[PDB]
């Protein structure tokens, strides 16, 4: 399988991105999957016409973003996308969308059609923190899983995408008290896991909901 | 003069007490114009919905605002959306654990609530209360319920206003637990309050409380 992988460009004043630091140490050829990387701009209008041009220009099996969840503990796997912009601040280009849907010939959500289930337990099954989440934000990264999302619905029925976010890396939070971050060489290890289990074959119905 | 039905939980997953129900019992019965009622639903897939349908085809209800427990999370929580899937983490009361299934296959893949959201999040913060607006109502029967609601008021019931809050542990839920966090009673009877004042026909605010996660 070929994958397009992605990550972000810095943003909110920070001068990395754990997403794009990640994907830069992946392995080219990961098992049978044979590993595009690309960095996006953190930018609501740029995105999607990037993606619409770089699949328009390559054959991608597979697009997987990855993304900085600033605040999490764990690595996770994205379940579903949702119709709606509504950023908490501006883009990379000043930009800020507030309560605006995306497309608004799409559904109101997309479920990823990647194995996120297998996918979050790989990352388990190597000793890491790994949780399959239930929301992406509705920030530049849903925008981005929902625009995959649309895509496969509307004009490429066969492309399998999902999105997986990563914690802050340790340089990230100093001045920020109480907030988690994990080592970059353990993201790098659950992205790892995560992309060997991608396939074409039906997802893992492990218990991994969320059960309040 | 509004007409609120207001629910809450029972205990589940071996707790003594659920804090949605609790706050709810709590509630005054008039809260600004708004006329509330209170309906404890049990945590149970199955029963719900039932409830539910019953209830509003015989009672003329403007909003059903439905409460559940969040244990983990540090604020008062508004839901923005419902997703169409049960995946159960454990059993409900019931010992039903849907995993990955479709809650109503004739249903939207995801509904939004129709309640200002917003305006609830932020009338919660105005009170000095941690509040924010959630994106994922879980997977679990909050969602499930929220779910249901948003599907009736798509096929069945066009005037109907919905939503979902969720609010933390009460501090006698995380004894033996300090990484957890935990609201006390009180505080959540005032944020509910503050939220259902803020509950009218009119548009949501647009504030900045969107997540970047
Ligand atoms: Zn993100
Ligand atoms: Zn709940």
């Amino acid at each position: 399988m070929h994958i397009l992988v992605t990550g972000f460009a810095p943003f909110d004043n920070q001068n990395i991105n754990p997403s794009w630091e990640a994907v830069t140490q992946l392995e080219d050829i990961i098992g049978t999957h044979t590993i595009d990387k690309l960095k996006l701009p953190t930018s609501f209008k740029k995105v999607d016409n990037i993606i619409n041009k770089t699949l328009a220009s390559n054959h991608y099996d597979v697009v997987l973003a990855i993304g900085q969840a600033g605040g999490r503990n764990a690595i996770t796997p994205e379940r579903v996308a949702i119709n709606i912009d509504d950023a908490r601040i501006p883009d990379n280009d000043d930009f800020q969308p507030i309560d605006q849907a995306i497309h608004l010939d799409g559904a109101p959500a997309y479920f990823s059609n990647l194995p996120v289930k297998a996918m979050t337990q790989s990352i388990i099954n190597q000793g890491l923190p790994g949780a399959l989440s239930n929301s992406a934000g509705t920030f530049v990264c849903n925008h981005t899983l929902y625009h995959l999302g649309y895509l496969q619905d509307k004009h490429y029925p066969h492309l399998r995408f999902g999105f997986i976010h990563v914690p802050y890396i340790p340089e990230q939070v100093i001045g920020k008290p109480d907030t988690p971050s994990m080592p970059l060489e353990k993201i790098v290890a659950g992205l790892t896991a995560a992309i060997e289990a991608i396939s074409n074959d039906e997802d893992l119905h492990l218990a991994l909901g969320t059960t309040e």
